[PDB]
């Protein structure tokens, strides 16, 4: 679980998204597996605008933070799963590191702020939706 929150958005995960986020509906993208919802509250992050290849992410399964090398945004393979039939996630992000399921959410960030968010892993490997390009959440 996770969610950034930048002036006045909250950024999940799509396939986590609540009740309250789809009543306060800003902006959905299954292809992405992300949603924005409105918030009454002006939130706590801002958002990297950059093209930075190494980060740092927060690990939930491990309570830890840990560095990574990667990817740029591209379109990759992501099997069936319970929230989506099998199909090609745009916008995402891979590198080597430790992920189970309940890691989506976890942040990625550089020293320009955040990057994006824990979507998908296995194997040694983690995931991430990227949010760079989405200008409109400043
Ligand atoms: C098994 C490790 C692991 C680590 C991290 C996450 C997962 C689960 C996973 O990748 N899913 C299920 C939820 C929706 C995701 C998507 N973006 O399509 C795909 N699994
Ligand atoms: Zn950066």
């Amino acid at each position: 679980s996770g969610a950034i929150y930048v002036g006045n958005y909250r950024v999940v995960n799509r396939h986590l998204a609540t009740h309250n986020d789809w009543a306060n509906l800003v902006w959905e993208d299954s292809s992405r597996d992300l949603l924005v919802s409105s918030t009454t509250a002006q939130g706590c992050d801002t958002i990297a605008r950059c093209d930075c290849q190494t980060g740092v992410y927060y690990c939930s399964s491990r309570r830890k933070h840990y560095p990574v090398s990667f990817s740029k945004p591209s379109l990759i393979f992501v099997e069936a799963s319970e929230y989506y039939p099998a199909r090609y996630q745009s916008h995402l992000m891979l590198a080597v590191g430790h992920s189970e399921p309940g890691d989506c959410g976890g942040i990625l960030r550089c020293q320009h702020g955040v990057v994006g968010i824990v979507s998908t892993g296995g194997n040694g490997l983690v995931g991430f939706a990227d949010v760079r390009d989405l200008l409109w959440l400043d």
